[PDB]
Parts: C-alpha cells; sequence; structure tokens
C-alpha cells in the first residue's frame, strides 16, 4: 500500500475506461468543430485495439504513431495502450533524418499514421507495417472493452527526447506513475469531470501525455488546441474564454504574452519546463491558482510543485516547492550525501513517477537512474539540476549542475 492512496494495480487504459462507465455522455475531446464523448472515444478505441491486436500488438510492442494532433491521434494511443502496448509519438515537422533516427533506434515493426502523413511516412523509408488509420475499415468491430492482461509496471509510452548534442534517446515510461498523476490532480488541483483542460504541448513532448490524461482520467473534456490558435495570442485568449476553459499547463515564455483581463474563465494557470520569473507570478497568482510545476520527461513530467500561498503580498522569488504524493527528492553532492537547508546540489528523484530507463541505453541508464542510496531496492534519477532547500522546507531551482 502507497503511502498516498491512488489507483494501484490498474493501468491507464483501465482508469479511462472507468471515466467511460461513469461519465459515458460527457465530452471528452474537442477539435475544432469536432467533439466525442466518453462513450464514443472509448467504443472507437476498442475498435481499433482489435485491430491492433489482430496485428500482433503485445506487452512492450513499441508502436509508432506518425499524427497530427487530432481526436484520431488520441484514439490511437488509447488503442495502442488498451491493446496491450507502448506508443512512440514521432514528431511529423522533425527533419528526415531525426524521425529516420528514431524509428531505427526504437526498432519498432508498426507505425500507425494517416492519409496526410503517408507521403512523410514514405520519404523517410519505414520499412515495417504501416497503419493508415483513416482508410482502415472498423465500424464492423467490437466495441466492448477488450480486457487484456496488463500490468501497472508494463510499458505505456516511450518520450524521445535530444540534448544540445548527443543522438535521440528513447525514455521507457509504465503505467505506474500515471496512475498516481490521477490521484495527484484529484486531490491537489481538484480536477474533476466538470473541468474543460487545453492540450497545448506537442504530442511528441511528455508534458502532452500529462495533460492529456489530466483530462481523460478524471472524466473532464480534453480542447486539442490547434496550431492557428496558439501562434496568435489573441486567438488563444479567445478560444479559452469561448469555451470556458479551467486548467491549462503553459511555458512560461508563452504566459508572458497574455492578457490576464482577456482570459474569462480559468481557476488554475500551471507553468512547467522553465522558471517564471516572480513578476510573472505576481501578475496572475491573485487572478488564478498559478502553480510552478518541476518535472522532468524520466519522472513521468513530475516531481515538485509550488502553488502560490492565496491572497498574499507580492513574492520575490518563485520556489519548486515540495515533492508530490508518492515521490522522494533529495538534494545531494557529488558522493549521493544528503546537504543541510541552504546548501546547493544535486536534485535527485525518487519513487512512483520514475522511468523504466533509457530504450537499448544500458550504460547511460545505469548513470542516471543509480541505486538510491536512502531506500534500499529503488533507484532515483540524477537530474542534472542544482537546488537548494530553503528552511521553511520548499525547494529553490538554481540552475544546472
Ligand atoms: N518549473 C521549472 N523551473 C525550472 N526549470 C524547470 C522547471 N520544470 C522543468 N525544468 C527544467 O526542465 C528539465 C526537464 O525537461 P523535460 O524533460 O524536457 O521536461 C528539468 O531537468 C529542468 O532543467
Ligand atoms: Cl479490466
Amino acid at each position: 500500500h502507497a503511502l498516498v492512496p491512488y489507483a494501484q494495480g490498474k493501468s491507464i487504459h483501465q482508469l479511462f475506461e472507468e471515466q467511460a462507465e461513469a461519465f459515458p455522455d460527457r465530452v471528452a475531446i474537442v477539435f475544432e468543430n469536432r467533439r466525442l464523448s466518453y462513450q464514443e472515444l472509448n467504443r472507437k478505441a476498442n475498435q481499433l485495439a482489435r485491430a491492433l491486436l489482430e496485428k500482433g500488438v503485445q506487452t512492450d510492442s513499441i508502436v509508432g504513431v506518425m499524427m497530427e494532433k487530432s481526436i484520431e491521434n488520441v484514439i490511437a494511443i488509447l488503442a495502442v495502450l488498451k491493446a496491450g502496448g507502448a506508443y512512440v509519438p514521432i514528431d511529423i515537422e522533425y527533419p528526415r533524418d531525426r524521425i529516420q533516427y528514431i524509428l531505427q533506434d526504437s526498432q519498432t515493426k508498426i507505425v500507425l499514421t494517416q492519409k496526410s502523413v503517408s507521403q512523410l511516412v514514405h520519404d523517410v523509408g519505414y520499412s515495417g507495417e504501416v497503419v493508415v488509420l483513416d482508410e482502415e475499415q472498423l465500424d464492423a468491430r467490437e466495441t466492448a472493452n477488450l480486457h487484456q492482461p496488463s500490468k501497472p509496471t508494463d510499458l505505456a509510452y516511450v518520450i524521445y527526447t535530444s540534448g544540445t548534442t548527443g543522438k535521440p534517446k528513447g525514455t521507457m515510461l509504465e503505467h505506474k506513475g500515471i496512475a498516481n498523476l490521477q490521484s495527484f490532480f484529484q486531490n491537489s488541483f481538484g480536477v474533476t469531470e466538470q473541468d474543460r483542460i487545453g492540450l497545448f504541448a506537442s504530442m511528441s513532448f511528455a508534458a502532452s501525455v500529462s495533460e492529456m490524461f489530466m483530462a481523460l482520467l478524471s472524466g473532464a473534456s480534453l480542447y486539442i488546441l490547434s496550431k492557428q490558435t496558439i501562434h496568435d495570442f489573441a486567438a488563444f485568449e479567445h478560444y479559452l474564454s469561448e469555451n470556458e476553459l479551467t486548467i491549462i499547463t503553459l511555458p512560461p515564455t508563452y504566459l508572458t504574452h497574455l492578457t490576464p483581463e482577456r482570459i474569462t474563465s480559468l481557476r488554475i494557470m500551471i507553468t512547467a519546463g522553465s522558471a517564471s520569473s516572480a513578476p510573472l507570478v505576481n501578475k496572475w497568482k491573485d487572478k488564478l491558482r498559478y502553480i510552478n510545476a518541476y518535472g522532468l520527461t524520466e519522472t513521468s513530467c513530475s516531481a515538485t510543485i509550488w502553488e502560490a500561498p492565496s491572497n498574499q503580498l507580492s513574492v520575490q522569488s518563485v520556489p519548486i516547492g515540495k515533492p508530490i504524493q508518492n515521490t522522494h527528492i533529495y538534494i545531494v553532492n557529488e558522493d549521493l550525501q544528503l546537504l543541510p537547508t541552504g546548501s546547493e546540489g544535486e536534485l535527485c528523484i525518487g519513487g512512483v513517477g520514475l522511468a523504466r530507463g533509457y530504450w537499448n541505453r544500458p550504460d547511460l541508464t545505469a548513470e542516471k537512474f543509480v541505486d538510491n542510496p536512502f531506500v534500499p531496492g529503488e533507484k532515483m534519477y540524477r537530474t542534472g539540476d542544482l537546488a537548494k532547500w530553503l528552511t521553511d522546507g520548499t525547494i529553490e531551482f538554481l540552475g544546472r549542475i
């Protein structure tokens, strides 16, 4: 039994199926002028999951996804999880050679795409199975849940990232971190089925996975923001306002361009990926609940939060806060010795959100995902981030070691 309760023993798609059973007629997903209910979304994913099972998708199958941000991309993701596999979202705007390297590194034998992306799949020369989902004839297939065997330690998704230099690498994420996040978001952000959540991040990026499941594992609605909507700050404000969106996660670099008087309905603004200035926090923290979230691809996108304390004077600095439920974080020196208040060292993260490691990168995995000496038999991730404890028990982010 976990320190903080969550839906232990459950896969991502099982938690989604429970929401589709409880809230069948609520709106699940919106893109432009189209929307699906939970029941509609679940049925379509089950029809596709049975097709993918017939093609050989099984536990720890890595299934490439080369698709636009769309309702059909979400159907594909849910279908891969229900068939028992794991998906790798491939950024279709990347140069050809980067897509080629990712597909080759991943060793994926099956890629899901759409008609508008088929020519790119041909041009990067992929020689495995290609499923053109908007040519697939699925309407006759059974719409019931599959109930395939699954364990929360099974792979769910693989996210590729490239450093300044270094080859793209795949971070392997299991279901368990996203199951814990469902509990975290309900407890700490009060997410309910009433919420209307924007999908901002590229569906290549680990943050997108977090955003998508923030909605779909609570019965809330997910509004997939279009390229045009994100590109124009006025259009972005109008879209949020007209659709009464209640929660969004943004890079602070984007939030900087927005006008609080132009967003009607948000109850929470989360910023992630980089630091928010104190002036940016002061501009927003009395209009809504401002949350600074610190987390990594390697930790299921989550580690710590700092919600700006409500009804307070201005702040002159912006902590990254405290570890979230069922996660551990340590500030250590180069010898992995714990540091007292005020001493800067490396953030190391442990607990349920930790990736399995890097795909086919055993020495890098061993270097980064080290034995947790504080909790025998667990691992912890060496972030490369510098931080210190404040004596109030919050963490200050200081940059890179
Ligand atoms: N709230 C934050 N404040 C400052 N840096 C952050 C924050 N959240 C994420 N980061 C940085 O982004 C990295 C994770 O990048 P990624 O895995 O691409 O999400 C972390 O190791 C930090 O360097
Ligand atoms: Cl089940």
